[PDB]
């Protein structure tokens, strides 16, 4: 929503980055089988542009569609259960991820060439 929306992909890397350590990625050169290293090993809050292709804006229509209608720590989030007034809501959220990108994912296999999946339903 607001300059606190880029405070969100820590989060979403919070948690991605806190398992690599429990799961000997560390860091060093990048994901490999030969190196078992954490490639982005540095924060979110003062970040570069390679991940603006996939949090930022994409992130950010996630938290704008909703107003139109080192080892960091990921605090708990289920702290307070959703009811029936924002669990109906998590059911429309996850419809957005079939339709924000499942509206891609009808122009994905159009845009190549053929090809069809069972998925479009």
């Amino acid at each position: 929503l607001d300059s606190f929306i880029n405070k969100f992909a820590e989060y979403t890397h919070e948690k991605w980055a806190f398992d690599k350590i429990q799961n000997n990625w560390s860091y060093g050169e990048n994901v490999d089988e030969e190196l078992k290293t954490h490639p982005m090993l540095r924060p979110y809050k003062t970040f570069s542009e390679k991940d603006k292709e996939i949090y930022r804006w994409p992130i950010k229509e996630s938290l704008k569609a909703m107003i139109a209608w080192y080892n960091p720590q990921p605090p708990d989030l289920s702290g307070v259960t959703l009811s029936r007034e924002l669990q109906a809501m998590a059911e429309q959220l996850a419809e957005n991820y079939h339709n924000t990108w499942g509206r891609k994912k009808k122009q994905e296999l159009e845009a190549k060439g053929g090809g069809t999946h069972p998925l479009l339903v």
